[PDB]
């Protein structure tokens, strides 16, 4: 009877503001797994890419296992969330039939792994602490590079290769795409990504959106997953505040070590100069709203509803200030 109620909630997989935490619990902490499975089913991807179902579950389960249950934000639930968000984003009327099946798969898949094996501290933290990871990747997109490496390496476990029936050309192309996307989730590439998104809205054409070259398509996709990645101030409030509590719990833990090692405690990593609300408003006025406002223009007027809520949410966090 608890698979019934989970089935009931999964009917919302096409809606923005899906109850993803309820889904987490109602599935035995298998949100990324059930949610990926429902999306592939809904989009017919198993049939299109001849992915055996046995193979699909194994893989998602192993992937999901490689999210850390003990980091509050960058876990399987967040992974589940971005995935589902990108999926809805994919479906916006203004993108109808712009993207191939294989382009679609990359964006969903990449969303699925974009933070796999995240340790719960930031790139900058890992660079500062001369960490084993940061030494590996020469201080450059340290974590993103990592999530990709892990996401790809898992395909190699017994009965995990969900790409086995793609052609060689298909595999090359999807590998590149997934790499180009996950790497674009590095928060220091934000300003440049967005500036590029702004030129594209500046010189866009319609028919529905028109793009005739890899580099225009991959950009849109990268920004789409960036949006999904940075999509939680745009969900209904009860959801977004839980996400805040969480990332904040993760940061405070970082700064407990940042203050412990004795570096200068990051900005907004100090549980004693917590300005949580002030920091969402700022995060929205300078990062999230500029971003979404822009995406909403590319797909005018499909994202209108998402942008409204965003502004209801901000106007709420502000109400909590003085
Ligand atoms: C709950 C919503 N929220 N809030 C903040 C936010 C928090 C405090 C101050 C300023 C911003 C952040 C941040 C810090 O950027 C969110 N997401 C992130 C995305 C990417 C990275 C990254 O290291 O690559 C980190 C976090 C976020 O989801
Ligand atoms: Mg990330
Ligand atoms: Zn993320």
């Amino acid at each position: 009877e608890q698979e019934d109620v989970l089935a009931k909630e999964l009917e919302d997989v096409n809606k923005w503001g899906l109850h993803v935490f309820r889904i987490a619990e109602l599935s035995g902490n298998r949100p990324l797994t059930v949610i990926m499975h429902t999306i592939f089913q809904e989009r017919d991807l198993l049939k299109t890419f001849k992915i055996p179902v046995d193979t699909l579950i194994t893989y998602l389960m192993t992937l999901e296992d490689h999210y850390h249950a003990d980091v509050a934000y960058h876990n399987n639930i967040h992974a589940a969330d971005v995935v589902q968000s990108t999926h809805v984003l994919l479906s916006t009327p203004a993108l109808e039939a712009v993207f191939t099946d294989l382009e679609i798969l990359a964006a969903i898949f990449a969303s699925a792994i974009h933070d796999v094996d995240h340790p719960g501290v930031s790139n900058q933290f890992l660079i500062n602490t001369n960490s084993e990871l940061a030494l590996m990747y020469n201080d450059s997109s340290v974590l993103e590079n990592h999530h990709l490496a892990v996401g790809f390496k898992l395909l190699q476990e017994e009965n995990c290769d969900i790409f086995q029936n793609l052609t060689k050309k298909q595999r090359q192309s999807l590998r590149k795409m997934v790499i180009d996307i996950v790497l674009a989730t590095d928060m220091s590439k934000h300003m440049n990504l967005l500036a590029d998104l702004k030129t594209m809205v500046e010189t866009k054409k319609v028919t529905v959106l028109l793009l005739d070259n890899y580099s225009d398509r991959i950009q849109v996709l990268q920004n789409m997953v960036h949006c999904a990645d940075l999509s939680n101030p745009t969900k209904p409030l009860q959801l977004y505040r839980q996400w805040t509590d969480r990332i904040m719990e993760e940061f405070f833990r970082q700064g407990d070590r940042e203050r412990e090692r004795g570096m200068e405690i990051s900005p907004m990593c100090d549980k004693h100069n917590a300005s949580v609300e002030k920091s969402q408003v700022g995060f929205i006025d300078y990062i999230v709203h500029p971003l979404w406002e822009t995406w909403a223009d590319l797909v005018h007027p499909d994202a209108q509803d998402i942008l409204d809520t965003l502004e209801d949410n901000r106007e709420w966090y502000q109400s909590t200030i003085p």
